């Protein structure tokens, strides 16, 4: 039995070697505050946020690609685990999980030593946009320049793919988490109203954008929270341009990683580039009109990947049957 693992800082998907998705879940873990004991992991968890009594605590282990808290992390990933096996026993299968290129070598000895430690008889570690390319069946084995761009709720990652290998790359922990950030301070800033996590969120998905257009500047809903400067409940409406305006910074930042790498890859690779285009994924990517953005910006066309939430638990289980890549990935156990 073998797996591929997306442990997002946001959501966690779980690709079973025979059958495909088999976990598909926010990585989040409510807790007992005092006990210490699991109540619920997962959807059910994630609805408790911004919403516990003190006698329970939601947890986003998760943070900028990489493990914040281990503990809880831990618990978490084996709960994971032991779901995508079909409840718990003895049989301790092979993993794969995918990571942020930008990781230093203790966060990579960290998740290498949750992955033995949540019952995996042997981990490796696969970057995300790689896993994202294998996943969307890209050919990453030939000798033709894969420009991708994977954004997921912790980490901005640009990697010139070539040969089974990277060749060039940009790693930012600007994604996201901090588009939900952008818009609970500009709440904040412009009208005096705290908003919590989740309702950014759903703004975001609901009316985010980073491209002007006629369409995007009518969209709207609205939001609840409490009036700072009142302290009286509040419910407002927020347009299309304001959130455009909010995220206006971290897309700024995401821009810029992309004419980072470009300019810093072989020119073989560029010319590449140029003809084939690139490659947008990630659930960070979908905000409306990024993919237009990039392309005005760049000057070179960008392809919305058609499993952008799917895309790297799969890559990262098919990983196994590539032995000539997998060979090059670092394991543990």
């Amino acid at each position: 039995k073998d797996i591929g693992i997306d442990l997002g800082t946001a959501n966690t998907l779980v690709f079973l070697r025979g059958k495909g998705i088999v976990v598909n879940e926010p990585s989040v873990i409510a807790i007992d505050s005092t006990t210490g004991e699991i109540l619920k992991v997962g959807l059910e968890a994630k609805n408790m946020i911004g919403k516990t009594p003190a006698t329970i605590k939601a947890i986003r282990p998760m943070r900028d690609g990489v493990i914040a808290d281990y503990t809880v992390a831990l618990v978490m990933l084996r709960y994971f685990i032991n779901k995508a096996k079909g409840g718990m026993n003895l049989f301790k299968p092979r993993v794969v999980i995918g990571v942020p290129i930008g990781i230093t070598d203790v966060e990579r000895r960290a998740i290498l030593d949750a992955g033995l430690e949540a019952g995996a008889s042997k981990v490796f570690l696969i970057e995300e946009p790689m896993a994202a390319a294998i996943g969307s069946n890209l050919n990453v084995e030939e000798p033709s320049g894969n420009m991708v761009v994977d954004i997921g709720g912790g980490t901005t990652e640009v990697a010139v793919i070539s040969l089974g290998s990277i060749v060039t790359w940009e790693s930012i922990r600007i994604a996201g988490d901090e588009m939900d950030e952008a818009i609970v301070q500009y709440v904040r800033e412009t009208y005096r109203v705290a908003i919590g996590e989740r309702t950014a969120e759903r703004v975001k998905i609901e009316i985010g954008n980073v491209f002007p257009s006629k369409e995007n500047d009518e969209l709207e809903t609205t939001v609840s929270g409490i009036d700072l400067s009142t302290g009286l409940p509040r419910k407002l409406t927020l347009k299309g341009g304001e959130v455009r305006e909010a995220l206006r910074s971290v897309v700024v930042a995401i821009v810029e990683s992309v004419r980072t790498t470009l300019e810093k890859t072989p020119p073989e690779l560029v010319s590449d580039i140029i003809e084939r285009g690139i490659f947008l994924t990630g659930g960070g990517s979908l905000l409306r009109g990024l993919d237009t953005l990039l392309q005005k910006e760049t000057g070179i066309s960008v392809i919305r990947s058609e499993e952008p939430l799917t895309a790297v638990a799969k890559g990262a289980g098919m990983v196994l049957d590539k032995v000539n890549i997998l060979k090059k990935l670092q394991g543990a156990g």
